[PDB]
């Protein structure tokens, strides 16, 4: 049995691919993941996602492209793939230890935000953890609230935030930014945000929300605690490539490369979409509107086999 | 007064724009047109717009996307732009005998379908005539339908819908198609497609929905009526760029150019989302993505001045 196309992915890039691919009567096979429904299951209300004038919350917008791409047909499998052979007319996919083949692949497995990996990080996520300035930026106005970062993106992230919060201070292990200089004197500039350098964070707390941060010198070991409501998390993010290595074109931070304003991959026959491509939007609502794309793209190649 | 942002339009990919503009507390903007709510305000039910495992109308999805960008502060106005002067750092729009200038302007016209012009069009239009295969094609299982157009998009509609449609009737006005050789040899192998040159439809016949054409020879004169349930309209689209040439860079078709794949345009502060950039995908989902990349886009570029 060789399918028309294979999805791995299940956050909004690959169930919009499912709609699209079962709609056109593809009957898609989807990998969902065990912790499916991506990113959106990990948060709470989503108010920006168009279409929803009083939002909607992260679980339940996904459980609705869920149930949607099930409407139409696609095959949904709640488990993970182990591995990909990519090249040539038949693609397989290896899901513990079976086997299952496509003449084309859509790759959607999106994109981790790397975490502290301290206690309560994972607990108060959508509860005063973030790790998204343009998504929840809105619920801190006028709290205290960190950042945690070296980079652009954190930078970026703290200008942002100083729009609604009452303060912003910046963390940072080393005494080193690896922002740009441009990027650096922006929030040196801005007086609402204050730097620690030097400095982790070791613990989160939080009765239900966050109530403060516990945090360590990282030179002399010195603790100490800081009252805050919020923690936005800007240390990173790694595209879920692993799988594709060394048989799709990726950039030099792990994104799958495509052409032009496509889809296409460097391989023939496989698409990829969402935060595994995208660096730049990183929102759920770009992530769907590449997922259609890829549909689109693989139909009409499919259409010339 | 100089507001940060104006947008152009209200289709999703300016309302996506106003609300993350909004939200952003960039206090949009956003002039919709006396026609507001873009192409799906002219459809029924929309399917493959994710986030609706049941569906939902057109004209209710646009309106829950409009209060949306209300609820966050986004300034509607349900007029028509008459003219634009984009250059600079002080951009001005013209409504009527009124103007509102911006430091930043989100281009987001759309484009309009190329209709035939007769009798029965627009009222029969989600009744039975289309001119999207991929939106409606499902609708047209085992009914006998036309495709109207001689270029690769008729072409590629015409050999899709044969997978719901019982016929495919291709209908064109000279014997001559504009479509590729590829384009032209699939739809000629396909049996369920026939094509009628020097052909055109002077008008659809419909009770509440479309029951046939009237077809005239564009040679001969000679006229005859078609049963049909369906008219698949695939003439082509123009996109809304008049307001702006001269002033942006527009590719040889009208479309806006933009920057790699970002929303910049050819000029300082102003960016473009939507069908008026893309003539690829021309979903609701990849032009509400692209409004919320304009957006993000824009807030960034204004975050550098
Ligand atoms: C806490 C948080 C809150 C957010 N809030 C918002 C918000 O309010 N608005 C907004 O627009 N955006 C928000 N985002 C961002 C948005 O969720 C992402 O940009 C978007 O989900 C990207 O979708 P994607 O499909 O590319 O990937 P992902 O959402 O990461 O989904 C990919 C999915 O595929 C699965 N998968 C990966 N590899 C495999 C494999 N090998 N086999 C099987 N399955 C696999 C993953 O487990 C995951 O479930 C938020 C993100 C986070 C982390
Ligand atoms: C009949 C029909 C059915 C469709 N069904 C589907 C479907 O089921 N699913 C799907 O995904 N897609 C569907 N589409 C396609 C989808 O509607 C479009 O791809 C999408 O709306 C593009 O949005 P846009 O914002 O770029 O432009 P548009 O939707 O064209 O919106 C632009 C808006 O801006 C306004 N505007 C333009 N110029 C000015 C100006 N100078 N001043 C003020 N306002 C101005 C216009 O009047 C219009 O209201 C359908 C299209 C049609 C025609
Ligand atoms: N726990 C942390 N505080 S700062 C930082 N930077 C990278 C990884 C973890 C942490
Ligand atoms: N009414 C028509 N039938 S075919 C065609 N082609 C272009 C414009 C109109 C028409
Ligand atoms: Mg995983
Ligand atoms: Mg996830
Ligand atoms: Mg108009
Ligand atoms: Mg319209």
């Amino acid at each position: 049995t060789v399918h028309d196309v294979i999805i791995i992915g299940s956050g909004p890039a690959g169930y919009t691919a499912a709609i699209y691919a079962a709609r056109a009567q593809l009957k898609p096979l989807v990998f969902e993941g065990t912790q499916f429904g991506g990113a959106l299951m990990t948060t709470t209300e989503v108010e920006n996602y168009p279409g929803f004038r009083e939002g909607i919350t992260g679980p339940e917008l996904m459980d609705q492209m869920r149930e949607q791409a099930l409407r139409f047909g696609a095959d949904l499998r709640m488990e993970d793939v182990d591995a990909v052979q990519l090249e040539g007319p038949v693609k397989t996919v290896v899901v513990g230890d079976e086997t299952h083949q496509a003449r084309a692949v859509i790759l959607a497995m999106g994109a981790a935000a790397r975490h502290l990996g301290v206690p309560g990080e994972e607990a108060l996520t959508g509860m005063g953890v973030s790790t998204c300035a343009t998504c929840d930026g809105f619920f801190f106005r006028d709290q205290d609230i960190v950042v945690v970062g070296g980079g652009d993106s954190a930078m970026e992230e703290a200008t942002f935030l100083t729009r609604f919060a009452r303060s912003v201070t910046l963390i940072h292990r080393r005494d080193e930014f690896r922002a740009s200089k441009i990027m650096l004197e922006r929030a040196r500039a801005n007086e609402k945000i204050t730097f620690l350098t030097n400095t982790e964070i070791t613990q989160i707390e939080g009765d239900p929300k966050v109530t403060g941060v516990r945090l360590r010198d990282t030179v002399t070991g010195e603790e100490s605690k800081l009252d805050v409501t919020g923690v936005f998390v800007a240390i990173g993010h790694d595209p879920r490539s692993e799988l594709v290595r060394g048989q799709v074109e990726l950039d030099d931070e792990g994104y799958v490369k495509v052409q032009g304003r496509t889809t296409y991959t460097s391989l023939d026959g496989v698409f990829a979409a969402g935060d595994l491509v995208d660096h730049t939007y990183r929102q759920a609502i770009t992530a769907a509107g590449s997922g259609c794309a890829a549909s689109i793209d693989a139909e009409r190649w499919l259409a010339e086999q």
